[PDB]
């Protein structure tokens, strides 16, 4: 089906589609779908403008979805992705990494994540991020902050503030409010990632937007019900 405007779901995005929605100025988020234990998920990552480039984060889950991205970004926006920077080490951040690569796309990760992608057999960024290896460390990256807020969903997981927009997108360190579960714990620190949240809410306490690894962005509260949620777990 089509989304006429609303933030899309599953039922409007076909495993090998890729559709883009308006965050604000400057800023979209990119959702694609994709299969985990035979079940489809949608996954969102973020674009942002880079004076006349973009700057991509996490990859749409997979080739054939990265690919379709970046024609997806042609279509709608017509300025070049330069740089793509992946939030942590699993499918849905980085495959795709090697389509990118091979696009001119120059991809980064943190050493942590880079590490634990070739471990795990994933697709590994080219170039590494210094100064994200500590809880509450962050840098500055093009138009973003990239911040290490500690272990959450996963050891590595970063979270990504536009500052001239206020958006933060906390990859899947951070739940959408229809949430009842935390998802995927094999690689998760339950019992850090309601701080690690705290120290996000103390980073970005004027965040108007925040936008979920999965599902429908929101607001501030998004964090707070991501720490319920995982508390619950
Ligand atoms: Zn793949
Ligand atoms: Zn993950
Ligand atoms: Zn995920």
């Amino acid at each position: 089906g089509e989304p006429s405007g609303e933030y899309p779901t599953v039922n409007e995005i076909p495993v090998g589609e890729v559709r883009l929605y308006q965050i604000a100025d400057g800023v979209w988020s990119h959702i694609a779908t994709q299969s985990f234990d035979g079940a489809v998920y949608p996954s969102n990552g973020l674009i942002v403008r880079d004076g006349d480039e973009l700057l991509l984060i996490d990859t749409a889950w997979g080739a054939k979805n990265t690919a379709a991205l970046l024609a997806e970004i042609e279509k709608q926006i017509g300025l070049p992705v330069t740089r793509a920077v992946s939030t942590h080490f699993h499918d849905d951040r980085v495959g795709g990494v090697d389509v990118l690569r091979a696009a001119g796309v120059a991809t980064y990760a943190s050493p942590s994540t880079r590490r634990l992608a070739e471990a795990e057999g994933n697709e590994i960024p080219t170039h590494s991020l210094e100064g994200l290896s500590s809880s509450g460390d962050a840098v500055r990256f093009g138009p973003v902050e990239l911040f290490y807020p500690g272990a959450a969903h996963s050891t590595d997981n970063l979270v990504v503030y536009v500052p001239s927009a206020n958006v933060l997108y906390g990859g899947c360190a951070v739940h959408e409010l229809s949430s009842t579960s935390a998802g995927n714990v094999a690689d998760a620190d339950l019992a850090e990632w309601p701080t690690s949240v705290e120290r996000i809410q103390k980073h970005y306490p004027e965040a108007e937007v925040v936008i979920p690894g999965h599902g429908l962005p929101g607001g501030l509260d998004l964090l707070q019900h991501t720490a319920n949620v995982v508390k619950a777990h």
